[PDB]
């Protein structure tokens, strides 16, 4: 297997200046003609000319219009086209080819493929070489002139990058369109779409230059009524880049296109952003609430790439986080401003500290800029994206908004139209840091370790107060555990946003303060601190670290009730839960190991329960935040704290803690469930797709969270409420009614009812499948077999496969059945999927990422299945490389 090393970067011996493509789509094949106007670079040393080209059928190849002959002048091995250097010109030349490719049977959804009746491309990272020969790397920038031809009845809409400059008829019921895109771009940003697409459109006028931009959003005809919210989101995105960053769109048109079959969420091809339909299409009748934030996030994300990724692009793939971490950070600033709810930032943190912290303590751990890769398709990770976003966000924390904006504009102005590296961004931030510090000797050299060092730092505290001196100190330590990437870890530049709360009145005792920890440890002292404070640490989750606050539960309760920062309140709650979970987990574990006939469990802190009640009953308090405090931390967060985790014992532990709290609070829960109904389910704007109320959706999240708690608890006559909830027009409610009915004999009645409501909308049916998959059912394996036989069948649609299986893998008690039957089932699905879509097969490996954190019997069971998958003779490169890394082989 070929390993690419970051330190080996070298510019090409060649230049491609112009690409002229003709893509002729036929019933049984697509013919691609390409002329590359090329040159010899200053780095050339007389080497063979080697093109990437994967799976291409050669009809002919030529140099300067002279046909080349196989064997004597070139070799092709289905991966690389090698033209021997004696036949390579020494000055500007034309290379041309004609190849045949087959989108109809391209089920891996990379290169050119057919999704239902739409022909569509996906070229990031190295998929352009599946369409035609190229030197397929992002530093090979070129001009593109693209003609697409197709049957006019099947494919009346033709799109590619740039301006449409010709449209023409062709004999035999065909037509063509020509698109000329003169600005340089890397080939991963090429796209083409052909199909019977329907659209909504609008005109946007830019803020400063007053340019008219045409906005088009496209889907298949059946779903064209689900396009409105995306178009609104795109308008909002454009305005936010204008307003926060002073950046306008530069092109006359931007197209968004939904397709049914997509490996990920969406892709930022220049002027032609292509989406998984689940991340573009919604309507209030046919979508759950989460779709609205998802579409806002993903439309924004792709729009913000037009600067961070498209106008400023990557020198090489090791710089991926430079465009992805920075664009996720832009999208989170945008979504925080649009939603105006504290749960937006909390949801990001909740995902990071579960999914990304698990990755970073697994055998897969990597820094946000890895040193090597084998599969690019395996490189697009939550580390690169979400820890990258937190690294890009720490610059804003460190600089403050004014100097952050100054530094960001330096980045953009200096690198616009060019490739760039992570150092170029750090350089820009450093210029702003010198300005903020009024010190031309200040530097951010240490900050570069965030790009190279893997692992999650642990930050811990000790406190001291001298009442006579009115002097308070915070002593802080950082540690990252050694791992396979660095034997010796270095201290990082860690910004610690802090407040000091006066415990008598809840007020702030100091102004906004960001401690800059740059050493393994430091002591920060504060004078004129009139009373011993409770420290409010890492406000807004100011660094991506494990926080050990060394506070008592009394102190954490005070912060939970009275602190100003949503994250520290949420975290203090989290930390109270964790202390309880670890304690009860140990008590259950000992009882199990020692085969005890009786034993004691430590009860939940009663003052903590009283604090939850106080917050729930506060009508001025936020409904989204409330839904977080009545929820235990995610299992994937908890597992980072326990070695040899016995998932049964954790399930018993969570059950005990929820029952303890419900035995005190269920009447409060029920009262709130009923009082929230009027606002939460208000239908005033149900037929207005432009009108989206994130607070209202958070009220529904709270009701649905409470209903789940009350259902599990078998609260008296709660089934009455469940049955009424099933009649709500909102899919979030009526799908909730299905999952909470799992505890009642009405489950299959609601299963049928909600299936009939879901089956005629492709995306809604996928949401129904997820609901079934995640249902807390003792018969879940028989249910999954019924989904397979009756609904999923042999679909190759990644959304269908992910919907049926991934939610079930989060079923702690059943997925981890001690027989290993759940591991066996998901391994079978992975191997089956790997035959046609290696990228999605590796996504389906997700539950195995924590294998070496489980109890020794479950470790053995998971390892056995991974070794079985590794022994499949036909295993893909992707899946083999991933499982070899995951199993430390
Ligand atoms: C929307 C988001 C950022 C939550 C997840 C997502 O859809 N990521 C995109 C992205 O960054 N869009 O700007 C993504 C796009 C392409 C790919 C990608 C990489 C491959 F190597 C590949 F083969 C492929 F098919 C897709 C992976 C992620
Ligand atoms: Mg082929
Ligand atoms: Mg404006
Ligand atoms: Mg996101
Ligand atoms: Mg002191
Ligand atoms: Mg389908
Ligand atoms: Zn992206």
């Amino acid at each position: 297997p070929k390993i690419h090393y970051r330190k080996d970067y070298k510019p090409s011996g060649f230049i491609i200046n112009q690409v002229t493509l003709n893509i002729n789509i036929h019933d049984q094949e697509t013919i691609v003609r390409s002329v590359l106007d090329m040159d010899i670079s200053k780095h050339n040393v007389g080497e063979d000319l080697v093109f990437d080209g994967v799976g291409l059928k050669i009809n002919e190849i030529s140099i300067n219009n002279k046909k080349l002959v196989e064997g004597e002048e070139y070799t092709y091995d289905n991966e690389f086209l090698t033209i021997f250097s004696k036949f390579v010109p020494k000055s500007k030349f034309a290379f041309s080819s004609e190849v045949i490719i087959h989108p109809e049977t391209n089920y891996a959804l990379t290169g050119l493929y057919k999704s239902k009746n739409i022909i569509v491309s996906q070229c990031e990272a190295t998929g352009f070489r599946r369409i035609t020969f190229f030197i397929d790397r992002p530093d090979m920038m070129a001009k593109y002139d693209v003609t697409v031809t197709a049957d006019k009845e099947k494919y009346p809409v033709l799109l590619s990058n740039g301006d449409k400059v010709n449209e023409f008829e062709i004999p035999g019921g065909r037509h063509g369109a020509r698109f000329n895109d003169p600005p340089l771009k890397p080939c991963y940003l090429f796209a083409v779409v052909a199909g019977d697409l329907k659209h909504l459109s609008a005109t946007y006028i830019t803020k400063y230059t007053k340019k008219k931009v045409e906005l088009y959003v496209f889907s298949e005809e059946k779903y064209v009524s689900k396009l409105q919210w995306a178009l609104e989101c795109l308008k909002k995105s454009m305005a936010f880049d204008e307003d926060y960053f002073g950046l306008e769109y530069d092109l006359s048109r931007l197209n968004l296109v939904a397709v049914s079959d997509f490996n990920v969420g969406a892709m930022e091809n220049k002027g032609l952003n292509i989406f998984n339909a689940n991340s573009l299409l919604a309507s209030k009748k046919n979508s759950i609430d989460f779709s609205y934030a998802r579409i806002l996030t993903v439309v924004g994300h792709e729009y913000f790439h037009q600067y961070t990724g498209n106008r400023v692009t990557l020198r090489d793939w090791f710089q991926l986080t430079l465009k992805e971490g920075l664009t996720v950070h832009r999208e989170n600033l945008f979504s925080e401003e649009m939603t105006k709810t504290v749960t937006t930032r909390l949801s990001h943190v909740d995902l990071l500290r579960s999914v990304q912290f698990l990755e970073d303590s697994s055998p897969l751990s990597h820094p946000i800029r890895p040193e090597s890769y084998v599969s690019m398709e395996n490189f697009y990770t939550t580390t690169v994206y979400d820890k990258g976003s937190e690294v890009m966000r720490m610059y804003l924390t460190i600089l403050g908004e004014e100097y952050y904006k100054k530094g960001f504009d330096i980045y953009i102005k200096k690198n616009d139209g060019n490739t760039a590296t992570c150092e170029d961004f750090n350089y820009a931030m450093e210029q702003a840091y010198k300005m903020k510090k009024a010190d031309n000797s200040a530097n951010l050299n240490q900050y570069l370790l965030w790009f190279s060092q893997s692992g999650t730092p642990h930050v811990s505290f000790k406190y001291n107060y001298d009442a006579e001196k009115k002097q308070y100190s915070i002593h802080v330590n950082q540690y990252t555990k050694p791992d396979e990437n660095q034997k010796e870890k270095k201290p990082l530049f860690i910004p610690i946003s802090v407040g000091l709360i006066n415990p008598e009145n809840g007020k702030e005792m100091i102004s906004q303060t960001t401690l800059e920890l740059t050493k393994e440890s430091d002591t920060f002292v504060f004078n004129n601190i009139a009373v011993k404070p409770i420290p409010s640490l890492f406000r807004g989750f100011s660094a991506p670290v494990y926080i050990e606050d060394q506070l008592t539960d009394e102190e954490r309760i005070l912060l939970l009730k009275y602190d100003s920062d949503a994250f520290v309140r949420y975290n203090s709650c989290t930390n109270i839960y964790m202390k309880q979970i670890l304690m009860n987990y140990n008590e259950f574990l000992k009882a199990k190991n020692e085969k005890l006939e009786s034993f004691q469990l430590t009860p939940v802190n009663a003052q903590f329960i009283d604090a939850i009640k106080y917050l729930l009953e506060d009508p001025h308090a936020d409904a989204g935040f409330k839904s977080y405090i009545v929820s235990l931390p995610q299992d994937r967060y908890i597992i980072n704290f326990v070695s040899n985790l016995d998932t049964d014992v954790l399930a018993d532990t969570k059950e005990y803690i929820y029952k303890q709290i419900g035995d005190k609070l269920n009447d409060v829960y029920y009262k709130m469930f009923k009082s929230l109904e009027a606002k939460a389910d208000d239908l005033t704007y149900f037929n207005d797709e432009s009108h989206v109320d994130f607070d209202q959706m958070n009220m529904r999240t709270l009701r649905n969270t409470l209903l789940s708690l009350l259902s599990k608890a078998q609260y008296p006559n709660i089934l009455n409420e469940i049955i009424e909830h099933s009649k709500s027009p909102y899919p979030s409610n009526w799908l909730t009614s299905l999952s909470v009915s799992a505890y009642f004999d009405k489950y299959f009645e609601l299963y049928d009812k909600t299936y009939k409501l879901s089956k005629d909308d492709e995306l809604l049916l996928q949401e129904w499948l997820k609901t079934v998959s995640r249902s807390d059912r003792k018969d879940i394996y028989e249910i999954l077999k019924k989904l397979e036989n009756e609904v999923l069948k042999d679909s190759k649609n990644p959304n269908d496969i992910r919907a049926v299986y991934l939610p079930f893998t989060n079923n702690l008690r059943r997925f981890h059945d001690i027989s290993g039957k759940g591991y066996k089932l998901i391994a079978e699905v992975i191997t089956k999927t790997d035959k046609f879509n290696p990228m999605v097969a590796t996504q389906l490996c997700e539950p195995f990422k924590l294998w070496n954190k489980l109890d020794t019997k479950r470790q053995e069971l998971m390892l056995n299945e991974m070794n079985t998958m590794l022994q499949e003779p036909q295993i893909s490169n992707n899946l083999k490389e991933y499982l070899l890394r995951l199993t430390n082989k």
